[PDB]
C-alpha cells in the first residue's frame, strides 16, 4: 500500500509510459456517475463513459487528467484531477461527480 496524502501541489506532467487505461483516454467530465456501492469490502462508485460502465473506489483513477478518487458519498463522488496552469504546468482540480440525472449543457472548448 502507499499513503494518500499530499501537501501544496506535487504535481507531475503527462507522459507516454504511465499506466495506459482505457478510460484514461477520455475526459473526466465526460463520465456520469451511475450508482455507487458500499459494504464490508469498502466504498466503490460506480460511473458510465466511453460506451461502457466502469469501478472505482478511493485511491484509483479515471479520466486523462488522472482523476483520483478522494471522497465517495451517495450523491456525489469527489475526485482530484490534474489541469494545466496556462503557462505549462499543471495543478489538482477536486471536481465532485453527482449522481447522473436530468440536466444540459453545451461544450467547451478548450479540451
Amino acid at each position: 500500500d502507499l499513503t494518500v496524502r499530499q501537501k501544496g501541489n506535487k504535481v507531475i506532467k503527462p507522459d507516454e509510459t504511465r499506466v495506459k487505461q482505457f478510460l484514461e483516454g477520455f475526459n473526466i467530465e465526460t463520465f456520469e456517475m451511475v450508482g455507487t456501492l458500499s459494504n464490508a469490502q469498502g466504498t466503490f462508485a460506480l460511473v458510465k463513459g466511453a460506451g461502457g460502465v466502469h469501478r472505482v473506489r478511493v485511491g484509483d483513477y479515471l479520466g486523462r487528467n488522472d482523476g483520483k478518487v478522494v471522497g465517495i458519498s451517495e450523491g456525489k463522488i469527489d475526485v482530484i484531477e490534474i489541469v494545466p496552469d496556462g503557462e505549462g504546468n499543471w495543478l489538482e482540480r477536486p471536481r465532485s461527480l453527482t449522481l447522473k440525472e436530468r440536466s444540459l449543457e453545451h461544450h467547451h472548448h478548450h479540451h
